[PDB]
């Protein structure tokens, strides 16, 4: 008897991710990670079809007010979306129209015969999955994100969307009504720290790092689910 | 074998909403939409039970220092729940008493024998449930919602909680610790929007629309549940 | 046939708690309550995995900018942590180092053989379970907090992480990326309050209570598992 | 008698042009500023001051700068808010753009005192006088603050004349955004000091909704004064 | 010639101050810090004549929206004033109508001859004026304060706003627009520390301090103004 | 002729004491404070004021007090922003501390004027004229806010001397905390008035993302000016 498990999954490329083994696909789409209206920040989570929509816009939403008047793309609104490993212009300067295309992450909504799970090593190792639970894929610990207004949202930690497959310093693009979408010196990914058992309780050693050693301090995580 | 998969319902009226097909009743109660205490927000999941309680209050909670006090209804703190299509007083001064009641949406939650799901077309049309789930209800796409200070919270796109069977552009009303509800100018509802498949990438084209045009760009939504 | 269904359980204390009747140990780890970076705070639902990590630490995360350099324990964001007992040190003065130990509950991740719930009375008498329901465990209505910035996190009402098993008016503990803990002044727990169904819409009666009288006002709850 | 350059700052709330008041003499015209928001964080320039007057107005009057030595402007989602006149939203109720802004734009003018300028306020409907050695440069409503996009937004010294607007409006200020748009919102809030009677201090506060033709029997009155010299 | 330079005196008790030596009275009022609408803090420099209002009220504003509708005392804004030596009730309840009188404090605006200044030492000693300007009066060193929402305002350092003649942890009380008023956990007071020279570019030594010990840490200050 | 204190604040941005303008006196010294962050909430100082120049630095220059009357001086996790040098990073990007954090902290002088000071400023790449009657003191950028941690932050008078820098920066202040460390974030951001041609006013602005080497093109200038007597 298959209940209507639900997993969700992100390539983090243009390209559509396969359903993990033992799935199989419903839908899939663009990677919707949050809206911004009026300021406020609302977030979907990573492992849920919440976060899945099959159409893009970097304006999905519209306002209405007690007045009974709605209005769409028509003050200071955001929308935020998983991105590619696209490079920013040479410019720096906002992205606009079919250009946007090759920034913009794909997701699977995937239908699943049991509940699924992520799991965190908080170390460098990959966490094995709890005994009687398979591996769906394996990735990074990533807890929350802010950008404009230091606005942001995060992931549930059991939840698959805790787990990226990809490490990105700069996993998201931020996108306006106006129809622009850039990169911004404010965007800032959170991500579980590795840490040594002996250590927990004693003060944390401060660490900069810079690209070539970024993964030296990542929480690894392993996503599952319950063997039927 | 019933697992006990849950969905909660909305009635955005004063009368309880009947258990969708396939599924069975738990209990009633009035919509919780969200609760604001030292100026900070936190909503429910409008498809959970937890947006749905036994008893209404214009003030549900209380809270506690670490000198072992506890205070209730004594600061400036609120409460938010749907609302029904009762209009405002003519005055437009806050509501009291057993005037409050008429204003109040209704609730079920309800035991389903599968796992249940919400898709949106991000369109005029409606989305179909996926191959091998039957469908439970269909509306709108609700996505968030502020008020006072703008703070607010919002629903997951994969819950029953984003797709309100009603449309409303004032879905929700404000309460206070001291007793008093009303609609406040600044009470703001957000929704999906509708985007055609060629124009995704393009700049959105802003619009403001008034009563009779409303919905002609709210994106439609389905909740779903798996055959078993 | 097990489908992975997942409670997790906190002590408030040292010790780690038992899996609830009917229900088996996955892993046992320490209560995440929130974390905060870049001042914003992000909460993890206290019913589900992702508040429970294998190993502590005052700062259990890391944050990455887009010019692809990583910060560990290198500005001042915050982790917080449901607490046991244990008073303030006289002094008042920050805690460090193993002397943190003894203030850190602890938690048990358990996998079910069906779906878990709260209800909650939003009185003082304990809320029965729905019919074919069994009982997990019994507490009081914990729905948000505060410290902070008055930032903070919530509990979703339909999840068991609504339903603490004793009653803390300083339910959390607060620490630093530069290894402190403490309680702070500002820290507030927040609670369902007791309503009376005759006084549902009438004017709350402000009350403030002091110890020997918290409870007194203070909703009810029961934790249930579907019965298979 | 020295001129030793003492300013007051005043703001028609219309099209056209402020005259500086008696006794002061004129430096030059602008545009009424009330505030920025930019990254989300409102600024606010006090009302009474020479910085809520700028020589040309933009719906974007700034730009951001990053510590990559990289700058944008009108790049982003940021905001302007100008105070406004008397005239009304387009039936369309749609974003303003363009030469169609200039009709919602106050002005004000930037004026020299020989002392000293302040504000007094009565929390009644009457006139407050000025204090004994002061004379009168204006009446009008005490302004204390405002918000709009994000509940974010600034407000006025008490002691400013910027505290003391001469026209009462229920929506004194016009949202502009680095797109191009201006329009007002319905989270748009307007904050004036009330009306109380020595009598009802240390009293529980009276509600009251009020509609038009009856908005100001609950708005403070003020007056803008100069020390005589 | 008098040009007609201000400033503005608390006495932070029931008695009106005295204007210091060498000014001359205006008029008399009660204290304002700050104000609190629609969750946004606006505060007034304490030493202007903004802060000195000739009537109290625990609502001295009300708001108007863009519907030409005005609300007075009817949502859930605040107020705030600087407070008495009068101590918070055993009850520790919130104060209504006449009670609140022996909290407010009282405060003079007055005409000065010349400029006026504050200068602050960040040492436990009095800072001289500098040459060619005489004493109005000392104190300590007050920058900032938060409550509600960790809203707040401060002073100016420049500003004898800043020089506040009595130290006191709690300076200021919180007010509502339904009519109550308190002390609340979450109040906070920010001071000038002391700082010495040779440890300007040093870590600073973590301090708890306790009632008997709170001035050691506290700088203090001189408002003075210039002899004509 | 009568001297009644009016203050003027100027800031170096270097480790070298700024000079007081022609026509003023010294009246301290100290270094350059911009703001402090406390329980998350940011408070500024306006940087034409005597507040803004703290005659001793500290990474944690205040404390917090509760209503329980116990203090804690940098037990938390508290900020303070000062106006910063043109030191870079080290190459580390890690933590500054100690000693090491002197090169980087802006000098600033209090000086008594004989008569009111002002900014104006051209909203264009050329110098505004001083008002007639007003003599030059100095001429500069003109600065309107910031941001850093959390996106809070502060901003400037733009009738104050503050509102005016010496120096463009892209990166015009630092970040402390009551740990005992400084550094830029990637997260800091300066605000400027941008230049507005007088025919675009009512335009939609044409965005525009700039480079080192052409940052300031769309700047605006400033003079701080002061009434001859
Ligand atoms: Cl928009
Ligand atoms: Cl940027
Ligand atoms: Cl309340
Ligand atoms: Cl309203
Ligand atoms: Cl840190
Ligand atoms: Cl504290
Ligand atoms: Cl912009
Ligand atoms: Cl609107
Ligand atoms: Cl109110
Ligand atoms: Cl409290
Ligand atoms: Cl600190
Ligand atoms: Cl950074």
């Amino acid at each position: 008897v298959d209940h209507g498990f639900l997993v969700t999954r992100h390539s983090q490329t243009i390209d559509d991710p396969q359903c993990p083994s033992g799935t199989k696909i419903l839908y899939h789409g663009y990677s919707l990670l949050y809206v911004q209206g009026n300021e406020r920040a609302h977030g979907q989570d990573l492992g849920t079809a919440g976060s899945c929509l099959r159409k893009f816009s970097t304006m999905p939403f519209l306002f209405c007010n007690i007045n009974n008047v709605c209005n769409f793309a028509s003050r200071n609104d955001y929308s935020y979306w998983l991105s590619t490993p696209e490079p920013m212009p040479m410019s720096m300067a906002p992205i606009t129209g079919e250009n946007i295309r090759p920034f913009i992450s794909r997701c699977a909504v995937c239908e699943a015969p049991a509940m699924v799970m992520a799991v965190h090593s908080q170390t460098i190792q990959i966490p094995p999955c709890p005994s009687g639970w398979s591996s769906l894929w394996i990735g990074y610990s990533f807890v929350m994100h802010t950008s404009a207004g230091a606005e942001g949202s995060g992931q549930a930690l059991a939840s698959p969307g805790s787990c990226l497959e990809e490490f990105r310093s700069a996993p998201f693009i931020e996108c306006h009504g106006r129809g622009t979408c850039n990169y911004y010196a404010n965007a800032y990914s959170f991500w579980l720290a590795t840490i040594e058992r002996s250590e927990m309780f004693k003060k944390p050693t401060p660490s900069t790092l810079k690209a070539g050693e970024l993964r030296t301090h990542v929480s690894r995580c392993q996503v599952c689910m319950r063997r039927t």
